[PDB]
């Protein structure tokens, strides 16, 4: 059966050697990939003509609605991807992690880039940089998407949720995406990409898709491509050396396979709930996605006292797990993918068994099956610190090895080890246990939960890498970072550190900042809609002359008798000299010298952003306080119901009659818009 | 009245009962003065000036 | 504060030395309040209502 | 309490209730001094000073 590769806004499938898609549960061929003769610059230069000016043409809130609504619309029809997922021989707990946690990655990059990015195609991501002292040359950093194309590179293991993981940030980055699918389960990432395509929401030529080999993509990269792979380290490190990667040098992210580590501590008994936390949370992450996933754990470390422990509960644990079919019940753990993939975790684990130990039912894995089953697999290695193999590689299944350790000492050292891990676990119930560790194991690992008893209710695990944590790891793990909230989105981005006067960068960010020019126009901001504000509409407000009656009155009604407003004494023996007004009555009479009175688009305040007094504020001192607009950034309106509106940010700027600032700040506001979209 | 901010959704009746609030609130900005009447120490010690706050968000309306 | 009547000539030191009177000085409907706090009896007494005021100027500033 | 005029229609609820209004009522000069905290000006502006009030009359209470 023909599986298709989306190349040039057309669906198209390859002519010559093709490799073909087994059925992982049953073993049968009912896919063929190949992508020979398809024009791979065509394809590049069809996604960046033509998409890659679709979206950066949008802003980064119409880019994260785009996202919400292609996450809807993949919500929606979900069934027939559990349906092409049950191919790859995961369960429908397996596979919900696949399908949902990629959707949930959609709908939070959704949240990050409708919370806190810009309505503008640029973003700043600095407030202001000052580099001199009269105030008319300064900087900021900006972030512009890039002109080129990300090519996604991704594993076998998470289809939709490793190409969809990646998607996201490279969308609301704002580049175009070719995803190259691992072509033993591309099925699966053909739907998902069929999917968004006939919708309309995506723009063409935003997302393209080769399900076999790239053959000759890398050797057309410009230098505003970015390149992304998951899969093994013996591949990714030959598509680091390629040659047109190295000379034009894009930005080549890699994640390797890693030993992940789970650590046991000194403080943990077997009388304690810890201990059966912690043999759930081997059990639960060795079994799941049949030990199939980047972040599985692989190293068990145990002190030398707690080894028959732990060694005897996981057996007892594991014996439960059943292998079999995933849609006949009592199943719990599903098959591997490939009879390949097979062979590859019974090498690895005969590689395993040269230096290390047996507990329970190993290197027996029947190759003549109709289906890749592997059994759950717990070994032992009892010289660790005299075993490099346990240290250099890894199963790839359900293949978890056991060893033990001398007083949180060795145990820090055999963590780190695994020269750079994806993920590592501590189990503790002492802080600083856990601090040791963190002081430590850190440096290899790129994620580690501490997994207590007051976290284990609701946490997500350890297998389900978050879309808001970063998801990378150094050295054998790859080196790269993802998914680190909206870290991931500055991969796809130039950050250009733009300087000039600020009435030119307040005009390049399309932001007002510091010391701009300002727009009066004789009638009060806050009476201005949405639609008719400006970055820059100022307000030059009426002066107030504090007195020792309003710190008093403040004093009283706020009840703050601090020493420094109220004695006469204490605030001559203290920096100030004398006893000084209240910044937060600063506050309260700068609000009341610039919020108009009236009912207007202004809904509520709500928000307050980087408070700071410089100066103090004395009795016999006027204030007059400037308040000018910032930052508009509409939001979409997700109801009809809904009244549109929009935060916008103000800066305000209090001095006195020397005309220095006290009392920088900058508040949000929400003002109404006049006219709405959805 | 003390700090001047005649705010509809605080002083009105009639225009905060049509407003998302449903009546006249709190302002938020006495809320963190009465919050620092609150935990301020008034006698002479360690702590020497404010000068900062760091990020606030006002969640839910005081009544 | 309490009126809200924040005019420049009471709560301004900069422009009322750059106006007429030199100075900020007292309110005049606050010398017409305080007046009315000195001559008016607080106990029941036969007057009934105010409801008027007939012709109010005010010639000096009150400082 | 600024103003000192404690009579007994605004400060007593039982005087107030046996009276013509039927409870306490809100000051007339308070309706005149938040009357000019509403449209008067805080900014430095073409108007120089008041010193003036032709015919007051309170018609209804203000509660």
């Amino acid at each position: 059966q023909q599986l298709a590769s989306f190349l040039s806004g057309t669906w198209q499938s390859g002519r010559g050697r093709s490799r073909l898609i087994h059925h992982a549960i049953s073993g049968e061929a009912l896919w063929e990939v190949t992508s020979e003769g398809l024009d791979m610059a065509a394809a590049r230069q069809f996604a960046i003509e033509k998409g890659a000016p679709a979206l950066r043409a949008m802003t980064f809130i119409e880019r994260a609605a785009m996202l919400k609504a292609v996450a809807k619309h993949l919500l929606s029809e979900k069934e027939r991807f559990y349906a092409l997922s049950a191919q790859t021989g995961a369960t429908r707990a397996d596979s919900w992690v696949d399908i949902e946690g990629g959707i949930g990655t959609l709908f939070t990059y959704a949240s990050l880039g409708s919370r806190e990015l810009p309505d503008d195609t640029l973003w700043p991501e600095d407030e202001l940089i000052p580099l001199s002292k009269e105030g008319g040359f300064a900087a900021r950093h900006l972030l512009t998407s890039k002109s080129g194309v990300a090519v996604h590179i991704n594993a076998f293991n998470f289809p939709c949720w490793g190409m969809l993981e990646k998607l996201a940030p490279t969308w609301l980055g704002g580049m175009p995406a070719i995803i190259k699918p691992a072509t033993a389960t591309a099925q699966l990432t053909q739907a998902m990409v069929k999917s968004i395509v006939d919708s309309g929401l995506v723009p063409e030529g935003a997302i393209s898709l080769i399900c076999g080999s790239a053959g000759d993509l890398l050797d057309h990269l410009d230098s505003q491509d970015v390149v992304t792979f998951t899969g093994s380290a013996a591949t990714g490190q030959m598509l680091r050396v390629q040659p047109n990667i190295v000379a034009k040098s894009i930005p080549f992210t890699m994640e390797a396979d890693s030993l992940n580590c789970c650590v046991l501590g000194e403080d943990v008994t077997p009388d304690q709930p810890e201990f059966a936390l912690f043999i759930r949370e081997v059990v639960r992450e060795m079994t799941t996605k049949a030990g199939q996933k980047c972040t599985a754990i692989r190293r068990i470390i145990v002190p030398q006292a707690l080894v028959n422990a732990v060694s005897d509960a996981l057996v007892a644990r594991l014996q439960k797990v059943v292998v079999g079919d995933p849609a006949q019940e009592g199943v719990k753990m599903g098959a591997l993918v490939n009879a390949e993939q097979r062979a590859d975790v019974q090498e690895k684990v005969n590689i395993l068994l040269a230096a290390g130990c047996e507990i329970r039912l190993g290197g027996q894995a029947d190759l003549s099956a109709a289906g890749a089953f592997f059994p759950p697999t717990l070994l032992y290695c009892p010289q660790p610190d005299e075993t490099p193999a346990v240290h250099a590689t890894e199963a790839f299944g359900p293949v978890a090895t056991l060893m033990p350790a001398q007083n949180q000492r060795h145990a820090l050292q055999l963590a780190c080890a695994g020269g750079g891990s994806l993920a590592g676990t501590l189990v503790t119930a002492d802080p600083q246990i856990a601090r040791q560790f963190i002081a430590d194991a850190a440096r290899t690992h790129g994620r580690i939960q501490i997994l207590n008893e007051e976290s284990a209710k609701e946490s997500t695990g350890h297998g389900s890498p978050l879309p808001q944590l970063v998801h990378g790891g150094p050295g054998r793990a790859g080196g790269g970072e993802e998914l680190g909230g909206l870290r991931a989105v500055k991969h796809y981005m130039q950050r250009t550190a733009v300087q000039g006067s600020p009435t030119m960068l307040a005009a390049i960010s399309k932001q007002w900042v510091r010391g701009a020019k300002v727009e009066e126009d004789r009638i009060h901001p806050f009476r201005k809609y949405f639609e008719e504000l400006q970055p820059g509409d100022s307000l030059l407000t009426p002066r107030r002359t504090m007195t020792e009656a309003d710190i008093v009155n403040f004093a009283c009604l706020s009840g703050d008798h601090f020493y420094a407003h109220m004695d006469k004494i204490a605030a001559a023996e203290s920096i100030f000299g004398e006893r000084v007004v209240h910044g937060y009555f600063v506050l309260s009479a700068a609000a009341g010298l610039f919020v108009d009175a009236g009912v207007g688009p202004v809904i509520a305040n709500y928000g307050l952003e980087s408070l700071r007094f410089i100066e103090p504020v004395k009795p016999g001192d006027t204030i007059q306080v400037r308040l000018t607009c910032k930052r508009k950034t509409l939001k979409k309106q997700r109801s009809a119901e809904e009244k549109p509106t929009g935060v916008v940010e103000w800066a305000v700027e209090v001095f006195n009659q020397h005309q220095t600032p006290v009392a920088l700040y900058s508040i949000l506001t929400l003002v109404a818009r006049q006219h709405g979209d959805f």
